[PDB]
């Protein structure tokens, strides 16, 4: 007796795909991968219960290839699968309100995400990707498993690695639209005079040296071509925010001076985040954790500022 089912195949978890399944075949001989919330069902045949139910799968037409593309933004071939199995782990992490934000309790070393899913909620940023901004949207009302199995597969970043805020906040930077953001630079050599440069984009927002933008402003010292410290500023900025990141060293931040910051404990490859965000005091959450403070003082990685125009007196 041949017995089938109906079942709908999917990219994108929005447009459905009627199939009628041979249940004593696999899904793996009639779809190749595929995928059911998560869970590898490659090698499963299908079950009774399966009818009526999505499964994802590859885009092995040219329907799925560009309701692939247009969704997620991405034809990396590997992606469905990396993105599946962080989902099999986020769906079991637990995302707790901490201070009016969706957090992330601790597991598998996501302390990373937690801090810029916390990060994302405090600057003006929209993502390009329809499926970052269906993710994210529901990650804010705190149902973040989606949103966090998408960083994972974006980032190329697999469960249990520990991933770096900076690098993280680059590849959200890159999903976003900071079409209009624009930084404008000076350095200043003694022995080769002066060097404006403009930033555009990820780049007019992201900075690595240091962590003050005050400091930013009044000029930072760093190498020239011909041996000598030159001096670099910024002349101006157009933006939402800026991000500040620097090697971790103790530093002390001030309520009222900044939005948000990554403090990191640890080496370069093994260590801990925590997030410090200044509202009516300073905020430390980690994780699922919160306490409070009037001065802050730790290893400060990342902080960011609230912006709109700025324009140097600098003459
Ligand atoms: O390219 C991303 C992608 C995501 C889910 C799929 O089912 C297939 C492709
Ligand atoms: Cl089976
Ligand atoms: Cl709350
Ligand atoms: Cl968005
Ligand atoms: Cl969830
Ligand atoms: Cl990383
Ligand atoms: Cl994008
Ligand atoms: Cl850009
Ligand atoms: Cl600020
Ligand atoms: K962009
Ligand atoms: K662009
Ligand atoms: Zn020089």
């Amino acid at each position: 007796e041949v017995r089938t089912i109906k079942v709908f195949t999917t990219v994108d978890n929005i447009n459905l795909h009627t199939q009628v399944v041979d249940m004593s075949m696999t899904y793996g001989q009639q779809f190749g991968p595929t995928y059911l919330d998560g869970a590898d069902v490659t090698k499963i045949k299908p079950h009774n219960s399966h009818e009526g139910k999505t499964f994802y799968v590859l885009p092995n037409d040219d329907t799925l290839r560009v309701e692939a593309f247009e969704y997620y933004h991405t034809t990396d071939p590997s992606f469905l699968g990396r993105y599946m199995s962080a989902l099999n782990h986020t769906k079991k992490w637990k995302y707790p309100q901490v201070n009016g934000l969706t957090s992330i309790k601790w597991a598998d070393n996501n302390c990373y995400l937690a801090t810029a899913l916390l990060t994302l909620q405090q600057i003006e940023l929209k993502f390009n990707p329809p499926a970052l901004q269906d993710a994210y949207y529901r990650a804010r009302a705190g149902e973040a498993a989606n949103f966090c199995a998408l960083i994972l597969a974006y980032c190329n970043k697999t469960v249990g690695e520990l991933g770096d805020v900076r690098e993280t906040m680059s590849y959200l930077f890159q999903h976003a639209n900071l079409d209009s953001c624009k930084r404008v630079l000076n350095v200043v050599c003694k022995t080769c005079g002066q060097q404006q440069t403009t930033l555009k984009g990820v780049e007019a927002v992201m900075y690595m040296g240091t962590l003050s933008y005050e400091q930013f402003k009044k000029g930072v010292q760093i190498p020239c071509t011909c041996g000598k410290q030159a001096t670099k500023y910024l002349v101006q900025q157009e933006s939402p925010f800026v991000m500040m990141s620097a090697p971790p060293a103790q530093y002390e931040l001030k309520h009222g001076t900044f939005t948000c910051a990554s403090e990191y404990t640890g080496n370069y490859q093994c260590g801990h985040y925590k997030h410090i965000t200044s509202k009516e005091t300073l905020y430390c959450i980690d994780g699922a954790l919160l306490t409070k403070s009037s001065e802050y003082k730790g290893p400060i990685t990342d902080v960011f500022y609230k912006e709109n125009s700025y324009t140097t007196t600098i003459k």
